This record gives C-alpha cells, structure tokens and sequence, in this order.
C-alpha cells in the first residue's frame, strides 16, 4: 500500500509493464492475484492443507511487491516465481470438473506468460547487466 | 467421413482442441453473421467492414472436410479470429472483456503453433 520512492531497474520496469501488467488484471488472473493462505473467502480446511502440501505459494501482488522491493537480482527469478503461481494450481487442485475453469486460468496463463517472456527476453537480456 | 492427414490432426488435437473450449472461447465458436444473440444492425455493419469472417466451428470444419492445403494457412485462419475482433470493436470499457480475450487467446495459439510447429513442418510434405 505504502509508496516506493524506489527507481526501478530498466529490467524490472519491463518486467512490470511489459509481462505482468498484461496478465495481473486478465479474465483468468482473478484466483491469482492476492495470497491462498491469507484470503478470507477461501475455507481454513484449504488453508491448512495448502500450507502443509505446497512449498512456495506464489501470487501476483507478491510479484508487483518483489518487483518494487528489489527482492530479484536476475530476471529469471521473475520467471520462476510467475511460473510457480501456475505449477502450485495444477499440482495442488485434482484434474476434476468442478476445478475446470481454475485448471484452464493456470494453464492458459502459463501460454500466455511463455509468448510474453520470449517476445521481451531479447530487450530483457539486453536491459540486464550480469558482470555488474 | 473423410479421413484426416497427420498433420491435420496434430493441429485438432494439440492446437485447436485446447483454444476452442477455454475461458475466452465462448465469443469465437460459432459465427456472428448467423448468431441470434446479436443483434441485426452490428451483423451488417460486420458483414460490410469484415473481410472473412472467422470462428471455432468453421476452422474446425475446414480442417476435418480438408480446405487447407498447408498447414499455414489453419495458422492464418486462426490469427484471423482475433485480427477481426481487434480492428471491429473499439477500445471502450463495455468492449474491456473481447479485446483481452481475443488478445490472450492469440498470444495462447502463438505458443501452441510455436511448440508444434516442429512436429507439423516434419509431418507435412512440400512437394
Ligand atoms: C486454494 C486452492 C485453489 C487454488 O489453487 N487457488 C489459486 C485458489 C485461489 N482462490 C480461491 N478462492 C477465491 C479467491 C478469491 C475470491 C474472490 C473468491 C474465491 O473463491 C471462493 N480458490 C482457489 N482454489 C480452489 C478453487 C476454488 C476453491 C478452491
Ligand atoms: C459482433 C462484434 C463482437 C464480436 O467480435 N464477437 C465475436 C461477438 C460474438 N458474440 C456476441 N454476441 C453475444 C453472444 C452470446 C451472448 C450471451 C451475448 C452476446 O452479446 C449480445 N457479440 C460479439 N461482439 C460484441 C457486439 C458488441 C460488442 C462486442
């Protein structure tokens, strides 16, 4: 909530408005934008199995926090947290008629984020200096 | 029936079959010119500005009956689809859900050419 007088990286700008401003607010972003385990519509009993069974629960408010706090030091730290949002949803929820439009939002998602990351990663590489 | 080639299937199975019955879909299975939810001023003024008209049901059509003779030219089709829905409804809060399921369904199929593309190159012959 509070306001970042921190400048971005030209990296992390790209990350911001370029891959995940497109799918934060999307028609399947809707079960991942805020945390499973500190959301009150969601029963305890999910909760608790959630905790127990998935080892890094990922969201896209944690991502635009990340992403503004300077918690990634590569852009590939990005990836792999955008990427676990959608692997946490298929390994936690059983392939099953009433978990059919979560299981199409992940794995849609997942395409989308894959053609965005590959259509920006040239301009990514290029904003991201690794020897410094 | 007629019998499907290789390639045509592989475009069926692992492009169309999980972008025709997605959570964006539902606007791109059947065509607008002969939907009863639409109403008849919007469908002629798309059957004046609309060059080809294009949907689900017609690709999946033309793919099982054998219109395509390349497998480039499902790709053009499919692209079609939301290239119609872009350049006919304008940029305006009430269009806010169309244009990101046509724009998220495209950046969808483009992956799904990009993954396959290998096995349908392979499974088609040029000559
Ligand atoms: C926790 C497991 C699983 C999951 O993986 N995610 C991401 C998820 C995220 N959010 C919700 N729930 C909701 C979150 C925000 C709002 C508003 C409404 C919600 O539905 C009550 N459920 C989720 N499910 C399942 C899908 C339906 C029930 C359980
Ligand atoms: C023709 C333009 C455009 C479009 O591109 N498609 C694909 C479209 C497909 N189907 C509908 N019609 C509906 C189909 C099912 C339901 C239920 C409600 C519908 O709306 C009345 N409308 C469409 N529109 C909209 C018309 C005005 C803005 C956008």
């Amino acid at each position: 909530e509070n306001s970042n007088k921190r400048l971005l990286k030209q990296w992390e700008k790209i990350l911001r408005d370029n891959v995940l401003k497109l799918l934060k607010n999307d028609n399947n972003a809707f079960y991942f934008k805020t945390p499973v385990l500190e959301d009150i519509n969601i029963n305890d009993n999910i909760k608790e199995e959630y905790r127990i069974k998935i080892k890094k629960p990922m969201d896209y408010i944690t991502i635009s926090r990340n992403l503004s706090d300077g918690i990634y030091k590569e852009p590939i730290d990005f990836y792999h947290d955008m990427k676990l949002i959608y692997k946490n949803c298929i390994d936690f929820n059983p392939d099953i008629e009433e978990n059919k439009y979560i299981i199409e939002a992940a794995k849609s998602s997942d395409m989308k984020f894959e053609f965005l990351w590959n259509k920006w990663k040239e301009k990514i590489n290029n904003n991201f200096c690794d020897l410094n």
